[PDB]
């Protein structure tokens, strides 16, 4: 059996670039089309990032020897500029003008996850309209590939050029081509800027030395899709031939060797038999009208009956079938299949509440390593630009510049949506137990409820003193 | 039975070496493409390691000598050093610079497991741009080969040089192979430096003396995978072949002897017996339409009926068989069943800690065998670096220098994602009991929860001065 | 029934020897290509060793006539050079150079319970680069054999040396024979050296006097995991043909004396009939096409229909049956049905930690008489090079020297992976209650855990003091 196997050795790359083009475009069919594709890829969205994505600035003090209090500080300046950077109305930090951050970082983690990278520019605005220049703009890995097309060699492939190393020293980013008169054209993209600032930044998972691509996790499910619809349709075929509705009038005559000899007869000159029989069966039939149900029943030739024998007749076992398939799908896309395919059935609580764990142990490695990543590059982008103009101070007594020490001063982490409760009273009770006995620390606490606990703090004091000020108990 | 099955006594080596090739490629097919095989790695990932893997540095100061609080000291330092040098942004610490050290461990893990092995190279840069110089890029173990794809050797096998005893003096490395246009061409490269500074890590677990490379475990269960697949494409074509649907129309005539007369009149010279009959029956179905459905009954010959009958008619049993299967596969890939298949039905509550209870015990000796002993070796390679730039400073009285006793000041443990709660309450009455008990210190329950005890106190105290700063309840 | 079977009698070795190296061999190609012994092997690593395995040095002071407390500072100190010396980076205990102590142990049970028995080696090396020159290399079985493959005598017995009494006095290790171009030669080596340390060791569980090799478990279960595959197999052949689909088209002609008739016609020669039938047949379905679905229908000579019967048409009985096999494997193994083959299916909670505490006490059974020995001996050979080369003190008024009293000295006891808890609670609960009840002492719920009274005291006092520091509350 497994002598009829065997599949041949090659990189990753080699295994991948190939067909690169036509994965991507299969992964983009079953994102449109098929609806359990639609399903996980938004489970992905508002779980990985959820309704927001909130920045803490952590800056390293004691690297670089600085006062705890000027850090934090420090750190909530930068936050105060950093939120009202974000969220503006005007959408200004998207050059496209459509979008706001917490959106750009679900674009780009449902662009990795259905494409298996994602592609950011940072370009310098000139319009001196708003405070901060620095705007961000997305590219689809589609548009990154060689120039004119061209067969990829060691140092460019897939559009984007590799040192001796592997480091990608820059992209080839292809202009749209929409509509397809136009002949598209490449353009060439450095990394980083001359001075360290990141001009393009490119995030994905790889999986082995010398991967250039991410692959989309749909590599490993598409043939389960297919085999899922084409079941359906077979099944509703099935449903439709089995409300089928069979009857006939048929007369026995054929005569065997009469029958025979009445066809010699026929065939030289006695067509006349075959012809008055019709018209006396029609004559009959039209006074009769046997309509069994809505329509005349047809009359069919002497000697011919109609006969149509089946196959197996048993159940089919689409339930156990589909059931395998979605577990099979759920299994591949790293999500619980029956949040995927929200069946709940017979379900008990410890046994969802263990599923729900998987998926959100998988959830939280996914955003660290894809969102976590991709927000950092932005924030350091920004807080250059900020730096830059001054509208923060960095400390006095500073060790080092921004320039080298971007990543001391950048220091940052991120708070998307917390693990939403599947019964409220027992992770509550879990809460103030840490929280009271010593295991567990504010910070969180609102972390995994996705708060911060300096505001809350903050506006416990108002809610207490407006309380006593207002003679309620506090 | 037993009579037939007669396999010969060889070396792991001898039988593994001669399939090593063919045996890695199969696995690498087996996880780009099978869902389960995916669903698997991506369990070990983030199970043996998880979303982060933090260091604690834990000197003997006591083989050393040294006053434990000067050893605290010292630990916290390059604690400090380490944290800022390991999650970098700019991934400096990769050669190629596209991944950071938590997804290097990651990558490793995943390596060893479809692998067997993996293999790390650590590199002086260069470039003073950063303060540490050391770099590190992983080497895929297909890299690892005789130069020339020579003949095997005793002190030479697949690309690995053994001494006498069998120690790894170097390797052999293949340069990469894509496109497939150029020869390829062999480095031999050290076991280690000369100064004894690990250069090249290659990490895996033999099973017995001798054994060179290490095996991939879906070697257990391939076949099992196949028969997996051969499954679910049965089951399709059953589903298809059930609802399969005939519908003809037949005479019979041809009364056996007259059918032999009339066999032998249209030979001789009466073809037109037939030929004008069907043009007949071809007459009057012209006006007829019979349609079952949006169809036509094709028309058979006199005589021939078609007959289509078929095997056996119970139930396939496919609802145990694949479950069977999914659990052979469990089995083999030490997790447990509900984990990898995704199905969590009648899942009690006990008997889901012991599933959990099995699996964790698995992922915690691998996570000690198998990434602590790579971070290890990373660790000591960034440490004697540091030291050497005297960003961190031993103790004055050290007992020895850094590089007599590399373990004793490199003695280190990794804290990764630790086990979460199954249900809340009962693990943490386990916490709280245990450490009120005297029984358990804090440093333990905060590593089963990746923590760790210093900076929990630490922000503890800090969330108390606030607190009692702001006038709450302490 | 009993008349047909009467196996003679014959020592152990005598239904052993013969047949010995053919078994081994089997049980390799189970272990190598089966999961579910893979899975068997894992589960005793993991439970039998499990992450650590810990030392703790119980000198016989009583024996010895030595204050309790020197006795103490000494087993502290020689603790502290052991955890050190064990646990290296370099891997110097091992003379290969990849295991350090734990995999080591974990190496020699998997071996011990896949062949029987296990074989290790200690040499002095000769390089001062390490305080210990002392290391260990394992000798696989299938290297212990009789030089030139030469017939067992009295006194010589599968590579093995006896005395009159039967003990062995030294062991034939052939060298390597890969590849297999050289001829194996044997090495003649002492049980132990002149002055009583152990050069050589070897490690089995015998059932009879006179037994000189071990032999694994598997023997009594290989013919049941044979025809467990052989159930897999034929149950997907049934699940193969159970899809199996026959539709063809047929007729009847064949004219009993008439057929004959023909027959004997075309024969002589009338074979023009046949030749026109079939060329009419012919041109009419291929002016037809009658597909039964994306394939055209196949036609048959008159006469031939095809007939296929099936055999039985009940339940295979899949499910219950390969429960039973299972059960059987599981039931040789020594290990429960449920950890095995991870079925934890309507299944209690006391029930299954009954089950599991079965198991548990096969295990510590295991570990006692098979690991703690190995171990043992291992740390007696450190312990006698580390007083010869004085890293260690003796007591002064010392009743007898080391060598003396070996077993005195070094009287130890080693603790693996702790009991894994079920639910939590129950256990916690039993451990209070001991301890508070008296009827426990804190070392056995250290142990039944993993850990020692002596360091948890330690850093118990060193978080109250730190805790009490920081104002917190102790």
């Amino acid at each position: 059996q497994l002598r009829s196997w065997n599949p041949p050795s090659e990189s990753v790359d080699a295994a991948l670039l190939p067909n690169f083009t036509r994965g991507n475009a299969r992964a983009d069919d079953l994102v449109r089309n098929n609806g359990y594709a639609a399903n996980a890829i938004q489970l992905h969205q508002d779980h990985i990032v959820g309704s927001f994505f909130r920045l803490s600035h952590r800056p390293s003090w004691r690297y670089l020897g600085i006062g705890e209090e000027e850090a934090r500080a420090f750190s909530r300046e930068v936050e105060a500029a950093w939120k009202e950077f974000a969220e503006d109305d005007c959408c200004c930090i998207d050059v496209e003008r459509k979008r706001t951050f917490t959106m750009m970082i679900r674009e780009g983690v449902a662009m990795h996850a259905f494409n298996g990278e994602l592609f950011v520019q940072a370009t310098w605005d000139t319009s001196s309209s708003r405070l901060f220049r620095t705007q961000f703009r997305m590219v689809s890995p589609k548009r990154i590939s060689n120039p004119n097309n061209t067969g990829d060699s060691r140092n460019c492939r897939a559009g984007v050029q590799i040192n001796d190393s592997g480091a990608a020293l820059g992209y080839y980013v292809s202009e749209d081509g929409y509509p397809g008169w136009m002949p598209q054209k490449w353009t060439w993209i450095p990394r980083e800027l001359p001075g360290g600032r990141a001009s393009f930044i490119h995030v994905f998972e790889p999986v082995e030395d010398g991967q250039t691509r991410g692959a989309n996790v749909f590599y490993s499910v598409m043939e389960q899709m297919k085999m899922l619809d084409t079941l359906q349709n077979t099944q509703l075929q099935s449903a439709i031939v089995k409300a089928m509705y069979a009857a006939t009038i048929e007369s026995e005559l054929d005569t065997q060797s009469a029958m025979d000899f009445i066809l010699g007869a026929n065939s030289q000159e006695q067509r006349e038999r075959l012809t008055g029989w019709i018209g006396e069966i029609a004559a009959y039939y039209a006074a009769a009208p046997v309509r069994l149900g809505g329509a005349k029943v047809p009359h069919l030739m002497p000697g011919d009956s109609l006969n149509l024998q089946t196959a197996q007749d048993t159940d089919n076992g689409y339930s156990v079938f589909e059931q395998s398939l979605l577990r099979y799908i759920a299994a591949g896309l790293g999500v619980s299949y029956e949040q995927l395919s929200r069946n709940y059935a017979q379900m008990s609580y410890s046994t969802a509440r263990a599923s729900a764990n998987e998926s959100w142990a998988y959830f939280m490695g996914r955003r660290k390593f894809v969102a976590s990543r991709q927000a950092s590059q932005m924030f350091l982008c920004w807080l250059e630009e900020a730096i830059v103009r001054r509208v923060v101070t960095l400390p006095s007594k500073a060790r080092f510049s921004f320039q080298e020490a971007r990543s001391a001063w950048g220091n940052c982490d991120w708070i998307g949506s917390g693990r939403m409760a599947i019964d409220g009273l027992k992770e509550v009770q879990e809460a103030v137990m840490l929280i009271e006995a010593g295991l567990s620390t504010y910070e969180k606490e609102c972390a995994k409820r996705g708060d911060d606990y300096q505001e809350i703090f903050a506006q416990q004091v108002r809610e207490t003193m407006e309380r006593r000020a207002a003679g309620l108990k506090p």
